[PDB]
């Protein structure tokens, strides 16, 4: 398994933009806490999975796990470079899984909630 990404931004500042702010006390607050958060709360294990060929076609891992990390310890410039880390963490699970994958099933719930809070994104 790759080495799990990098959570901390040692040589930049500690100022949180609202929408930042939004993502970690709003959106990783209601998605952390979802019935189906906890396949994505940590980096994808694609031995202990058996997922072969998963770091093959994954080339960005990402997890909620990593994005609430990042959040909580200032490592995101802005909301955007943190939206996106979510996004990766969705694309991955539906481009490696098939669409009557249980993961993907949950995947998809998540992601409503995901995109309902993201649509109410202040400023
Ligand atoms: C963390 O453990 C788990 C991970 C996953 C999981 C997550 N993601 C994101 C995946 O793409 C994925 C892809 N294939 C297979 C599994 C997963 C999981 O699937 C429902 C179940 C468990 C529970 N386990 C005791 C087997």
């Amino acid at each position: 398994n790759p080495p799990p990404p990098e959570t901390s931004n040692p040589n930049k500042p500690k100022r949180q933009t609202n929408q930042l702010q939004y993502l970690l006390r709003v959106v990783l607050k209601t998605l952390w806490k979802h019935q189906f958060a906890w396949p994505f709360q940590q980096p994808v294990d694609a031995v202990k999975l058996n997922l072969p060929d998963y770091y093959k076609i994954i080339k960005t891992p990402m997890d909620m796990g990593t994005i609430k990390k990042r959040l909580e310890n200032n490592y995101y410039w802005n909301a955007q470079e943190c939206i996106q880390d979510f996004n990766t963490m969705f694309t991955n699970c539906y481009i490696y899984n098939k669409p009557g994958d249980d993961i993907v099933l949950m995947a998809e719930a998540l992601e409503k909630l995901f995109l309902q809070k993201i649509n109410e994104l202040p400023t």
